[PDB]
């Protein structure tokens, strides 16, 4: 199509850019500057609205892009290989274009304002200056091949089951774990410290089996999670916690996420974190909430996860 | 016996509760509500108490019983047999008729004022109701039983040796290392933070040798030891710290009590808890005291087990 | 020579005292009393003057001695044979008179300066006394002899490159890093804290590696690197932070150390630091400053090293 012929031109502008970046920079996993929890969840709140709005279809494929590239990574880069970057560039671009114009420039806004001025300059200044603005240009008349194939208005919300086994036991499990929910310092800076030992290629791997997931996973389901925690976002008090009713919300959604891929998928995401979470990180976690209250949400937990199985 | 007869029909009321019980919460290694350390210090010395009035032969036997018991545990729930769980109840049964109502009454008394109201609704609310009721009306008839042949006078206090040889090294051993045990914080909760990746089956293999040992032990040694704890919280300051002659008799107490077991016993205390016990933990407690004094005692420690080491 | 003579003869005077040290006490990563950073730092340098001043070649046999030593270390105690005693003892001494007395003087004030007045008497404490009292008029003796041999004057500076290819890349690596250096708590005690679950044998035998290095590397520039430190030292602020030329000069200094041993001998210390450093510390020392800033000088180190790399 369009988008996947123009996709091919943005490669050839590109792709000596790509290879330049060092991929495996722990950098990005921090803030684009000082960290400003409250500010990025808005940002964060833009993605999801329209994530919640993209064709599901178009999702599953890119997320399946992805996965196909990560399999290619060469070189002490990172980099994968010319035809999966212009497999995922093409994927995405089909994704930009479900969803309106308006949507794409609200994350663009507030992303920006979160971000430090000098962020590009530093980024740039690692790579070939010439071949990062021959990228950008590449950039620019693909976003025209877009823009002519975006649409016009944001398809409608999902359809959300009720009173479903599920629901009913996300209600159990929200009232037995609010209490540690409110618990938990949700604007500390802990949750970007590294894994201890674990290279970006280990995280990647892992990370690979959650991109594989989302795949499989029904796209009606992913979408009604993302609304949930849309309205969830909303009603954040000043410490960031959202209210119990949005709450049960958020998890009577995930659980049925949960139940529309086999437990095998489930189960390598698992197995694979498990490989990457140093034992004394659920520690670090226990010791910063009420220990009784931890304890509760945990057993509420793995009552709750018996019903997901079984619908699963 | 009576109590051995009456513990097969607690058996009966019982064992159905004992299955539900998930006895690998880890809720089970925090305080029963708000940790109140000074408070709980007293529940534990009425226990202390009643342990060195207890007859020795009794809670040796006691303790033989809960080893058995650890060997058939099954399910995911942990639970011992049928015929394990009545072995423990018996047993338990005429430790406790070896010693007068007062002094049991008077752990239940200091233990009910730590605990939160709301606790055995909550223990109750994890499993089946009329099993529970079922399970506590066997107990009540049960102890009926363990009252009618109770003693109605304590026993009296053990023979402590004088001048032996570990009474004086424990001296030296206590001299040096005092500084050490007076920066501790002993009023922390650090204590119940959980082994970082050790599943509660994991720990209950290491806690096996510790009882294993203690059925080994000296009897009267033992109960030495016990009472040497008591006269200890006695004189504490008010950050919990005991005086420096009490200290010294405690050690000197231990020391009998390691010396009274062949070498292969302790070792095998140690060597199971190296396997539970995550380095950064000595670490951790190493930190927060003065690194001097923490190595003068450790050095005093390696000195004074050369003199256990002969004597056993 | 007159110096290996009288080694031997302290020897006869001092192995038994050396048999009864106990070399594997932690206490010794410890400050010989209260740790008083920048007055230690004053002690440092006149230690690093002293180093700079000594014959390079004297300097690598008496590191070449203890890596011998090391090698024939037994019994519980962690003890040297009595040959490698007189060895590395007739080594330091022959160090010792390569340098005038007032440098010698100079390190034993600024060090009686931060030793507690008690070290000495605990330490004579643990072994016996009259080998130790012994051990010291052997001392007496022996320094007699090396105090013949002394110079009376201290050689001259080393010869620096300038504006080699490390020298360059210095400079972006310290502009790149200096704020990272300036976040670091150079004041703190965490550097003394044991590395988790490693014996004192087993660090031992990492740095054993570093010594080997350092016998290896080449003379002149090792003296180079001592006397760039001493210059740094000269121009810190109140928090112990050296000026960003001198740290400039430092790095240049410690790349052309690096460069002038073979990749392999490199490679040794840093596997051999590998097995030893658990992966919580780089975490634990991340956590403590700016992770952009820290991300940028890790960043910046994995280019430096590329020109040493091609040096070497
Ligand atoms: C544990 C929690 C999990 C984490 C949560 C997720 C993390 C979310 C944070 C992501 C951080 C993104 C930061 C990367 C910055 C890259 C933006 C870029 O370099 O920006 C470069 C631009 C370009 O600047 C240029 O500056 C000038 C230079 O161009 C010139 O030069 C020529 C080519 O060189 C051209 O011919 C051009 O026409 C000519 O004018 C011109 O003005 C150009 O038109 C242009 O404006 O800078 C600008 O816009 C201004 C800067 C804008 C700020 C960044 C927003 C834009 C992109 C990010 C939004 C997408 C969302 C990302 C996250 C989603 C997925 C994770
Ligand atoms: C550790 C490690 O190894 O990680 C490895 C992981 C991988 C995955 C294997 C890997 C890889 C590949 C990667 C990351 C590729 C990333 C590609 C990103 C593409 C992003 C795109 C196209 C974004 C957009 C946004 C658009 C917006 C367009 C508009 O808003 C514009 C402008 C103006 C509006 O008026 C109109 C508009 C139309 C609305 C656009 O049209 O397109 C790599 C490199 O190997 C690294
Ligand atoms: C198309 C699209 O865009 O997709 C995007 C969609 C998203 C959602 C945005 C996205 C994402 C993130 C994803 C998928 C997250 C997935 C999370 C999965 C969590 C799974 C968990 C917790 C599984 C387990 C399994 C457990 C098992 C425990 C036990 O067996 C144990 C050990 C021992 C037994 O004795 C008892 C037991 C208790 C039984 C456990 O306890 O927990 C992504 C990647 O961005 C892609
Ligand atoms: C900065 C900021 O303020 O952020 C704010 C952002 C928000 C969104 C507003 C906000 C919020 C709400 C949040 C985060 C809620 C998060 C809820 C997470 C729920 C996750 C769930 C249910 C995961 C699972 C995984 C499951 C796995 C089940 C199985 O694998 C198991 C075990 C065993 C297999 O044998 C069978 C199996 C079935 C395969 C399952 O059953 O369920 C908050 C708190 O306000 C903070
Ligand atoms: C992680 C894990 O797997 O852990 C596993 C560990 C094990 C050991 C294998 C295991 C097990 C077994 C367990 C815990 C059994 C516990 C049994 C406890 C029995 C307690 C008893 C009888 C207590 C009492 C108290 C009494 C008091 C009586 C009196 O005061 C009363 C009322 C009134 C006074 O007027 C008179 C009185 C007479 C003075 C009584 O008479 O009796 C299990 C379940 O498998 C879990
Ligand atoms: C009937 C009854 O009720 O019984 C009850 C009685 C109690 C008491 C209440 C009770 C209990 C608790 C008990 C038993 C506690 C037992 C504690 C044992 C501690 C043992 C220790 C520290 C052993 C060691 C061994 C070590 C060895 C170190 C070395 O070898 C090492 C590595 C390397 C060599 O080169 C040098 C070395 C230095 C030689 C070490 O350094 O330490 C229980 C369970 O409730 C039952
Ligand atoms: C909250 C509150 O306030 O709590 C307050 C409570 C108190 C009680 C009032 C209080 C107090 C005092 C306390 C805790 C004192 C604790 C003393 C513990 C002493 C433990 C000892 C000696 C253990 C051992 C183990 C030994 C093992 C020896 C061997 O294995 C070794 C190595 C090697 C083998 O080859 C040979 C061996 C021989 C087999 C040994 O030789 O000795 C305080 C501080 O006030 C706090
Ligand atoms: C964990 C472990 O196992 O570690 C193991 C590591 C090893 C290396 C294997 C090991 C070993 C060996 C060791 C440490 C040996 C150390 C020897 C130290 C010797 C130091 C010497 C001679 C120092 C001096 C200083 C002198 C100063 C002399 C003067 O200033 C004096 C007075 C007065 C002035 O007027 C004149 C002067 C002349 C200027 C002197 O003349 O001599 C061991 C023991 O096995 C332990
Ligand atoms: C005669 C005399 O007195 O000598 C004295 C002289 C001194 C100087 C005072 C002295 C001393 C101290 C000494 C020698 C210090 C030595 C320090 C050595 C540091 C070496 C380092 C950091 C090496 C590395 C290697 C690395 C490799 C990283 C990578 O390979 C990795 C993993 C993975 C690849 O994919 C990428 C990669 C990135 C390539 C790393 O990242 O770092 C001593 C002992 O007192 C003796
Ligand atoms: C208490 C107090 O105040 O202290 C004050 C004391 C001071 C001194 C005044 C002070 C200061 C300055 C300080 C500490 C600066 C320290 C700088 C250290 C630089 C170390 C460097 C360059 C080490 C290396 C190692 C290298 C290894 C390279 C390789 O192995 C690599 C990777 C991979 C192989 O394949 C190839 C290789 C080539 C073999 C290299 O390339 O470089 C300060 C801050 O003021 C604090
Ligand atoms: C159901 C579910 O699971 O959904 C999950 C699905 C996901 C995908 C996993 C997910 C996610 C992440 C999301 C949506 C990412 C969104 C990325 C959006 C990127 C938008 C970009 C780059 C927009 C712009 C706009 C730009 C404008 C540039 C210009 O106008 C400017 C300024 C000025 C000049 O005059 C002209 C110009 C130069 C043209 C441009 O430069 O770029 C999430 C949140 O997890 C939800
Ligand atoms: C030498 C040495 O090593 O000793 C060591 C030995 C050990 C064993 C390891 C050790 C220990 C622990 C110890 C001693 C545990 C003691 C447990 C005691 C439990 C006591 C209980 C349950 C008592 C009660 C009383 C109750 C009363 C109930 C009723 O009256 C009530 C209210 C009102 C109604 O009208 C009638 C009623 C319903 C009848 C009941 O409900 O329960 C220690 C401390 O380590 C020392
Ligand atoms: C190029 C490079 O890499 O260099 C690196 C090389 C090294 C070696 C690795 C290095 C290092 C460490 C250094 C230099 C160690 C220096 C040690 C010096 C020890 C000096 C001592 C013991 C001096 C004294 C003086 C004493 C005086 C005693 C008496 O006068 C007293 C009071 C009073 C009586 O009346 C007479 C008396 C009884 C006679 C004595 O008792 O002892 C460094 C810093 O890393 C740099």
């Amino acid at each position: 199509d369009e988008i996947g012929d123009a996709a091919k031109k943005l490669g050839d502008a590109s792709y000596a850019f790509a290879k330049e970046v060092d991929w495996n920079n722990g950098i990005f996993l921090q803030a684009p500057g000082k960290l400003q929890p409250l500010e990025a969840l808005k940002a964060i709140d833009k993605m999801i609205v329209m994530g919640a709005a993209a064709d599901p279809k178009l999702l599953k494929a890119a997320a399946e892009a992805h996965h196909k590239a990560i399999g290619s990574i060469s070189g002490p880069n990172g980099v994968t290989s010319r035809a999966d970057w212009d497999n995922v560039n093409a994927a995405l671009g089909r994704v930009i274009a479900s969803v309106p114009e308006n949507m794409v420039m609200d994350v663009y806004d507030s992303v920006s304002k979160i971000t430090d001025p000098k962020v590009p300059a530093y980024m740039k200044s690692l790579v070939n200056g010439a071949d990062a603005e021959k990228a950008y240009e590449g950039f620019l008349a693909f976003k025209d091949v877009v823009k002519k194939s975006q649409v016009t208005s944001a398809a409608g919300p999902a359809t959300v089951p009720s009173g479903d086994k599920i629901g009913v036991a996300a209600q159990q499990l929200s009232e037995a774990s609010y209490p540690f929910l409110k618990e938990i310092d949700w604007l500390s800076d802990v949750y970007m410290k590294p894994l201890p030992g674990v290279s970006a290629q280990q995280s990647l791997k892992a990370i690979d089996k959650m991109i594989v997931m989302g795949a499989q996973a029904d796209g009606n389901a992913l979408k009604a999670a993302a609304e949930a925690h849309h309205k969830a976002i909303g009603s954040i008090d000043a410490t960031g916690v959202t209210s119990a009713a949005d709450y049960a919300a958020v998890n009577a959604a995930l659980g049925r996420v949960i139940a529309s891929v086999p437990k095998s998928t489930v189960m390598d995401v698992y197995n694979a974190m498990a490989g990457v979470t140093d034992t004394s990180i659920p520690l670090n976690m226990f010791s910063k909430v009420n220990p009784l209250d931890a304890n509760a949400a945990a057993k509420a937990f793995y009552t709750f996860k018996d019903v997901v199985q079984a619908a699963q």
